[PDB]
């Protein structure tokens, strides 16, 4: 089997990305943010505090005939944005963009933090991490990609995320038309339950290439590429009138700049991300203070390839008995 489903930008900036997921019998249809960052499938549902709810659209388990309690099974997860979730389990039927799981884990929340109540576009998140950090107790489940696995045409599933447009999450398939050149795979460390892989260096804009290896994460869940401050000091440095605010909280800039473009090596290959994709808008409405999208990863203990990295390539999530990660230009 395969599956192929658009995923769409919540906003102007790329702040993140909803894709259409179909859950229970009849269908109920959740914009859910596909996240390689986390492993939990969790969705605002009738269960969820009514004034915590603000426009999202939410599942109610009684109106599926295929929903089930998962009895005594409960979920908790905190994010590195500091917002969380938590609430009870279903099992239900969840299909994304043709694919059917049956038996999938539905995490319905009771409560969720202000972010997510304040976000009227995401509906709830679905985890593409591997199994091990799913949060639910006292049997700990699995993510889609994981109960799809094995009736896939191919091990695999590839994220080809837009630039201030669509773009498609496929399961199952490398569509050969969806990027140029060739596909450079690299190793793959399933310790910490991330996709954590090492780039082999860096470029700022038309500069030498530094090689040097990064450890990080494909997290299609942050926006953001978080870097160690080094790296993200010498991109900075080629931006006039750029710095690092304690009161914003990371590296803004003029919004009147036109930003250099930024490579990240993966293995002998290249990958180039153009500077408009760095620049995230002003700081607050008006303002000639833009924020940057290449922020210090000191102090969050990883660093992070969020989509400001991974949109400027198509990424192959390979869940083959032994995972690697496959970067192309597109």
């Amino acid at each position: 089997s395969t599956g192929s489903a658009t995923t769409t930008p919540i906003d102007s900036l790329d702040d993140a990305y909803i894709t259409p997921v179909q859950i229970g019998t009849p269908a109920q249809t959740l914009n859910l943010d596909f996240d390689t960052g986390s492993s939990d499938l969790w969705v605002f549902s009738s269960e969820t505090t009514a004034s915590e709810v603000d426009g999202q659209t939410i599942y109610t388990p009684s109106k599926s005939t295929t929903a089930k309690l998962l009895s005594g099974a409960t979920w908790s997860i905190s994010y590195g944005d500091g917002s969380s979730s938590s609430g009870d389990v279903y099992t239900d039927t969840v299909s994304v963009g043709g694919l059917t799981v049956t038996g999938q884990a539905v995490e319905s929340a009771k409560k969720v933090s202000s972010s997510f109540t304040e976000d009227s576009t995401i509906d709830g998140l679905l985890g593409l991490a591997f199994s091990t950090l799913n949060t639910v107790s006292p049997t700990q489940q699995k993510t889609f990609f994981d109960n799809a696995k094995a009736s896939l045409d191919s091990p695999v599933f590839t994220a080809d995320l837009g630039y201030h447009a669509p773009g498609t999450y496929n399961f199952g398939f490398i569509d050969t038309t969806a990027y140029t050149g060739s596909i450079t795979y690299t190793a793959v460390s399933t310790k910490q339950g991330f996709w954590e892989w090492t780039s082999t260096g860096y470029a700022v804009g038309s500069g030498t290439f530094k090689s040097t290896s990064i450890d990080g994460i494909a997290d299609t869940g942050t926006t953001l590429l978080y870097l160690p401050a080094t790296v993200v000091s010498a991109y900075w440095a080629q931006v006039s009138g750029a710095k690092s605010s304690s009161s914003v909280g990371g590296y803004v800039f003029p919004c009147s700049a036109t930003l250099p473009s930024f490579t990240f090596g993966v293995g002998s290959a290249r990958i180039v991300i153009p500077g408009d994709y760095i620049d995230f808008g002003p700081i607050s409405t008006g303002s000639s203070s833009c924020f940057g999208g290449i922020q210090s990863s000191a102090g969050i203990g990883i660093n992070i390839f969020g989509d400001v990295a991974l949109k400027a390539a198509f990424v192959v999530f390979n869940g083959a008995t032994t995972p690697t990660l496959g970067f192309a230009s597109k």
